[PDB]
DNA sequence: CTGGAGAATCCCGGTGCCGAGGCCGCTCAATTGGTCGTAGACAGCTCTAGCACCGCTTAAACGCACGTACGCGCTGTCCCCCGCGTTTTAACCGCCAAGGGGATTACTCCCTAGTCTCCAGGCACGTGTCAGATATATACATCCTGTCTGGAGAATCCCGGTGCCGAGGCCGCTCAATTG
DNA sequence: CAATTGAGCGGCCTCGGCACCGGGATTCTCCAGACAGGATGTATATATCTGACACGTGCCTGGAGACTAGGGAGTAATCCCCTTGGCGGTTAAAACGCGGGGGACAGCGCGTACGTGCGTTTAAGCGGTGCTAGAGCTGTCTACGACCAATTGAGCGGCCTCGGCACCGGGATTCTCCAG
């Protein structure tokens, strides 16, 4: 559902929040936090990606993920 | 891999990157990103979870994860 | 002196500064720890205001602060 | 009350509680943020007053509250 | 009053403001935030009607609203 | 419906998308540009609060709002 | 020169300037031209790339570009 | 093509494009956004040759570009 | 009244209304239409000065004001 | 000086341009400011006056203001 | 230099990016560092002008300031 | 004064304000703007530094600095 | 077309800023001498644009069903009117503290020579990519009932005056601590 | 070491923080009722892992470019010392926001019905890959044009001072705009 909005598979979004300790969870709260992790996940990732570029290179490597998460 | 530090699927998190911009993506960068969205989406769950509680709910919703993040 | 920057009374922020032993005390140093003690207490006092009020409550209650603090 | 514990008067901890939003404010919530704002402030004071003395000074400063803030 | 300048309730625009901690609230700034509410909603909206009808739809849906406001 | 979210009548959130041209309007969108315009409401009026009791008044005032909305 | 901050060759850049009317150009003046172009397209083209995606499609067509420069 | 209507080289807004994320890019899309980026260009270069030549000089500057792209 | 937002006086603002042909005229038109010669005044004085300063001197003269406009 | 070319005092037209920032202003500038002000006044006022006469209105409005200014 | 663009002393600014950690500075580095600084603190001061002013005063203060950052 | 806490000279920090275009300015508003100016100077130039050292040089570049300026 | 009442009008008073004059000096313009950095002309390596070929991605076509619009239901709300007091504004004194001034300094900016170091080119290894199969964990019903939401009523305890001491803030004198 | 700066100790008297009663509305508790999350079971479209390929990265090497260190002259930042403009208490009295009470209107909701958005396939666009040729963008070197820096003169903006023009403010009146 809504794969723009949520991007990760909505069964491994709940078990992650059934493991924060949740005795139920709404599938409302699913795609909230669906939406929440792909929005920064986003934004993480286009950031990564001018290090990448500013270094001189057109792979993604660990450590322009690193950086860009410190920013 | 390394299903207790990463909890999303691979494949997921390397499309995510590809559509911030990726020329390519390394095999580490995937792994990095993937425990970097897992730390932080387990930190804004532990807080949804304790809200909901403090509500007076076994039932983790909409607004908890929306409160949570706001933080 | 500046009300809206510094909320409590010079004389108790001072009396702080002193117990932690201080042997002397400059009265800018007074004013900086209470800006200080002001900006902290109001980012916790906005937080347990929308904890009360997710909770379903128009009273601010001592687990709201406790919450509150805790983010 | 409990003058070890909360530092500032309660008039001015509630004062502060009611300018962050809150419609009705408990008693036992203005003594729990007295009892958070005392603790955090004697932190600060504590270790401002390590950095006057390694400076090689009495008086503690605007600047050493500053700077012990910031740890 | 001034229903084309400020769309919503004012009773509902004064409990907006009186939350974010307001003492007291003036007519003529619950009649300003309502204009600005509205001029600001406007924007929005024609910009979801035309993303709406780019994507095909006669339907104005929750992703438009976000594409929109995101711009 | 989640009135903390939205603060505004659904039914005039509704009309507000209606008149920018929506040929039809979704429930989820009108829930959508409810909370959006909570947000960005409460963030001008938090705001102009912290401006009326800067110029040393209870009262929030036209003059206020429409400073605290140019910042 | 400076590739990731000026995307266009600075002879097409300078040839701009110079048809809007310049008697003379400076080689700063190029480059910083080149730098405001490079960074206004940029932020239309990712605008573009969101709306091609909601649209339900891999490619960016001209409509794309024209409803993302109207934002 | 088209040398008035887009001043810049193909190959080179194509670049810009795919790197804002595009998965593929339509020839028609190219042309837009160099039709766009010239059209744009142009009016902040006569602007900035009419500030020159107010100043006193017949060289647009670095200064020149920066004050015209700020009206 | 409102000084700070209405620049000139009233009587002048409603004087133009009338040579404009007004039959009648409302204060509150009269206050709308000084609030708005005043906030476009603004925009042009504000960016006359930058051109005064970035010409070299302190004075705004009467060219200044004329480019400003034209922008 | 000049009435049918300067509606306003001169004396408020020059505060107007030294609030804006300016360190000196020339006579002839605010003249011209004057006059700038006056003849885009007077193109809203007389669209204004065609708006509440089109509603069946002899008074002009502020929400007749309002919308010949948005023209 | 560029007196306009770059408000501070490039000796204060390159002393700035060489306690920050830096090993060596280029001068065009010192130079954008200057115009980033200025182009922020004229935002700031702007603000902090309009601020002073809505309170009623000629002097802008610590206050005005410290509130206009906080935007 | 306060060398570690205001960096730059306050005949500077004072210009720019009175630029700005206030009318008189307080010492205490000089040394608050110069230390707001180097506290955010301060951080921007820490992580150019970082994005200069990640790209495998000892020297920041003006491409480091505005990058880092973006984040 | 008709009734009822906000509110723009026309009048009169008085006072506050607008406008005009005269005087003083900071500021903008012109003029000159050297220099920075532009325009012109020339060689060659680069990345642009233009066919030709292959197939991924697209735009229609149409058939189930998700979820919208129209209509009609109650009652939960907002908007309006009145009475009451608090908050704000305007007018007046008195003291910080910004302003404008002159003098001496520190630290800035520019020119220098010496060389560390960031860029460019050509190289070999690492590893991300693209295509193919397997099987697993995802998403979508379906049936059940656990949980959350309401609704109504005790009663807890926070809001709202109250009087009166407590202690916070201010001023002045002093010499200990900090700065240079 | 020397000589300020400004924190400590002292004495008076205000503001405002505290503790005490009363009134009451917010909160919690106890059932009833219906969402909607959970658990089970299926089909399948994903994610994962392989293996063969080659493009991208990192290495080592050389050359020039631009940063560092060191010196000097000039300057603008800093620091008193003085003047006074203006920020801030004091206050007295309208302005208008709060609070309580009424009443209709419009927002929410529940059902019904069919429109339309999502999904599955089809055929043909047209974008991507690949190679070739060449007209561009680039970098150099040359030299002179025009920009900047320093100076001098005068013009016009800034400051102050008068006085009177007109903007602002009631107050009584009736037009006219809003409702129905």
């Amino acid at each position: 559902s809504n794969a723009m909005a949520g991007n990760f598979a909505n069964a491994r979004v709940e078990k992650l929040i059934r493991q924060a300790g949740a005795q139920r969870v709404s599938a409302d709260a699913v795609d909230k936090m669906n939406e929440i992790l792909t929005d920064w996940g986003k934004n993480i990732a286009k950031y990564a990606v001018e290090i990448a570029r500013h270094s001189g290179r057109k792979t993604v490597k660990e450590n322009d993920i690193k950086l860009a998460a410190q920013k």
